[PDB]
Parts: structure tokens; C-alpha cells; sequence
């Protein structure tokens, strides 16, 4: 029992663009027990024409928000992520992060609550690498008296010049993250 | 059992340069079941003449292709590794990038099969920092039907001089990463 | 038993300036047994005045020495951290050192092998804008007293075209993570 992800190559499970009717993204989410930490792995690829058309500019921005209850169980109305996190093979208050080293903020100082990296998108044509800014955000903020955890995810284009000129299927390579992980 | 590696420091174990008769490396390579990840450790030394002059140009690429049979043994004949993975203390298929989510590809866009990041080599004379793009892809690929998995790691120097002038011991500081296992 | 840390949101627990009378940083470190790895997690809080002022010059560099006896303690006096590691559950932690095997001690300047290298960032105070800080982590390889067995050294390098801030401003390192073969 070390592991809550969305399953493996899961049908579309989230809303990227703002009012859309339909899941317009497949996120990949892995979280595994590894003592005191969790270990992480997520990747996204992109389904609706319109998400597949952000790489058509030079600058873009995608934002994933999941908030989870005091039992570490997904809030489906309030996130981006539509369907629920399972077990491997099957309380999932132990993969949260914790609440001690990740607080929720009472001012904009937040900068502890942060993770930052990079992962890379593949151009379609020439199979140019660019790069994308990841961060990820523990806790910090709250929208609702429901919301115990709190995991976001935000990928940024900044190039100086589009990736792409037409639709293309939009894919980040896996990112991989620790934290210090509740109870 | 929850370690596939290649041993600590070991012998010449590769074959970087394509029709070499020796091992001119030696890969430290660790593979660690977490949940449902692994959790991987790669890093090179050069050891032949060809290899340690390669970075003096201003570009070089170095590719190691590691297939598995459907145990997860590995094929040596048709890998760069010539030596057989082990476990830790002494049965691999457990460790192999999952089929699931890293297919094997007969349309040509593999872009979910790949990890690319950054590593680091350090020049013998001031020690500075030369940045080595790193990619592994994971599957994707078949040359023969004894093939079940595949993993190819693949570092490129890209700069704008070269790192050296004249011989010097190659190495890459070690890379980190996950994927998702099979079964 | 298989985390050893610095616990959770812990006091100034280690001294960035070499020759200060009080601790001026607080380190988180964490570090997990997994396989035949470690699993590693870093992150830098900055306390005292002098610490929070660093970043404001375009370079900048902050170095911390973990020295460990042979049952894998925490070596106080010659450390940069002054408070023991312990572990999650509340007597050996020699099985959370580097590997002497992989990442030896030398005798010479050649050891490459021994250095982790990568990229955390750090966040300005006036727009956020995330600025690169090179960490090098290196293990072993180096002695400085009979005592030593194991020794880990993170540092971090800020070097930037112009100033990350202009005042003081708490300084925060995002967390790195990182492996590496360890001990028996
Ligand atoms: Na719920
Ligand atoms: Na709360």
C-alpha cells in the first residue's frame, strides 16, 4: 500500500482551459510512500484542439489544482482533476503533504511551500527540446472550509519564439519531485 | 529484492565506441522498486583513448541501448551493456519501464517514451561546469523479436567550444529519475 | 526505521558563516533508506542579518560540511550543522551514509566521481522572479580529522548578472533532490 496515482494512460481526467464542458487533458500522477517522504512523478498531455493550440504562441501558461479532504480524498467539484486517485492495488491522509512543513499561509510570504524545476516539451517537427518552468505548490492557500491538502501544479512557456505554428498534441515529460509527506 | 543494478564501481562494462573490440566505459547504473515507480541512478566514466577525447570537440554524443528479454534479463549481444544487471543481495521483470505506459511505437510520435534532463561534467583543468543534455527513452523501439523491454540512455554535448584540448577522463555526474514499472 | 532528518521545521540548526557565535541557518535534510540508494531532500532557510543580505550581490556562496563518525553520527564540532540527525520513529545510522566504495576518500585532485551537480532556485522578494542557484553536493572524499568516517558537503552558488534583491530578504533555497549508493 505505497501508492496513490490516477492509473496508468488514463482516459482524459482534467480541465485545463477555464470553462470548458470537458476534460480536455490527461494528467499522469504518481505518489509513492518512501519513509518520510513521498516520492512523485507527473506528466501531462494535452486532448482538446484548444490545449493543443497554446504551444502556438510563445508564451503559455497551465495550471492544475487538486485539493484534497482531511481524509486525503480528491474534492472533485473544486479541483482541475475530475477523477479521484486510487491505490495500486486496491486513509489516504499519508501521501498528503505535510501540514507542519507545507502550512497553509496567512500572508503572500509562501516561498517555502514551493518546488521549482524544469521539464521539456518535443517540438512536432524538427524534435527541438523546449523548455517548460514546473512549479509545484504545497498547501498555502485555501478556497473552501473542505480543503485539508492542497497540490498544484503550473507548467510555463516563456520562449522568444511559438514552439509550433499549428495544433500539435501537447506533452510534458515527466517531472519528478519529493516532499515531506503528513503523518 | 528491490535493487537491479550494476554493481558498485564497476569493471568496463559498455560499448560506446560502435565496432570496439573492449569495454571503453564503465556504467554505474541502479534501478530501485518504490511502489509503483522505480527509482533510477545512471552515471558514466570513459575508460578507452576514443572515449576521453571525445569531448574534445565542441560536440559529441554518447548512446547506450539496453534491451531486456521478457524475464527482464538483459540481451547482451544486442546491447551496449555487455555485462548482466544483478540484484543487491544474492526475478527482473518487476523493474522494467512498464509496457502499458512506455509502448512500443509503429507510428513515429514517441514523445510520452522519453525523460530528458541535465547533467553536468567537470573540465580537468578549472573544473568548471559543462551542462550534458540527457535523455532516456524508454521502449518505443524494437530491433528483434526477442525484445520485451528497452531502455536507452543518451548524453550530448552541445557547446560553443570545447570542454577539453587534450585527453581526459570522461565522466557524467550521476542522473536521477523515475518511471513507471511493469506489472 | 528507514528516515533519517533534521526533523520537520527545525530551529537554526547549522552555521553559514564560518566564525558566527549563533547558528544562522536552518537546514532541512532528509534522507531515506531505499534499496541500495538514498533518497535525498534538501532545503535552505536563512536566519541571522548577514545570511539574508548575501543575495544581495550578484554572486554569492554557501557551503555546509556534514562530517559523520564510524557508527554514522553527526560529528558536532567540526560540522557545519550543530544538531545531530535522528530518526522519524520516536542504533546505527551508519546505513544512511554514502558508500566508501562508490564515493571514496582520495589522495589527489581527481575526483569528479564524487560531486553531485544540479539546479534549485531561489524566489525575490520584490516579483518572485525565480532566480538559479548551481548545488553541488559532494560526497566523502575528503578527511579532516581521525575521526571522520563519512562526510557529505552541500553547496550553493549564486551567480547572477545583477543582484537578486537590494535589501535584506529571507533567504530560501527550493528543495533539491537527489540520490546516491549507500553505506553497507
Ligand atoms: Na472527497
Ligand atoms: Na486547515
Amino acid at each position: 500500500i505505497n501508492t496513490l496515482w490516477t492509473g496508468i494512460k488514463p482516459p482524459p481526467n482534467c480541465q485545463i482551459v477555464e470553462n470548458t464542458d470537458t476534460n480536455d487533458g490527461k494528467l499522469t500522477l504518481v505518489l509513492v510512500k518512501n519513509g518520510g517522504l513521498v516520492n512523485g512523478y507527473v506528466s501531462l498531455v494535452g486532448v482538446s484542439d484548444t490545449v493543443n493550440q497554446m504551444f502556438t504562441q510563445k508564451s503559455a501558461t497551465i495550471q492544475l489544482r487538486l485539493y484534497f479532504d482531511s481524509s486525503g480524498n480528491l474534492l472533485t467539484d473544486e479541483s482541475n482533476l475530475k477523477i479521484p486517485l486510487k491505490n495500486k492495488s486496491s486513509s489516504s491522509k499519508a501521501f498528503m503533504p505535510s501540514t507542519t512543513a507545507y502550512p497553509f499561509n496567512t500572508t503572500t510570504r509562501d516561498s517555502e511551500n514551493y518546488i521549482h524545476g524544469i521539464c521539456y516539451y518535443m517540438t512536432s517537427y524538427d524534435r527541438s527540446l523546449v523548455p517548460l518552468n514546473i512549479s509545484i505548490m504545497l498547501n498555502s492557500r485555501t478556497i473552501s472550509s473542505n480543503v485539508a491538502y492542497a497540490i498544484q501544479f503550473e507548467w510555463n512557456l516563456n520562449a522568444k519564439e511559438s514552439p509550433e505554428s499549428n495544433i500539435a498534441t501537447l506533452t510534458t515529460s515527466p517531472f519528478f519531485f519529493s516532499y515531506i509527506r503528513e503523518d
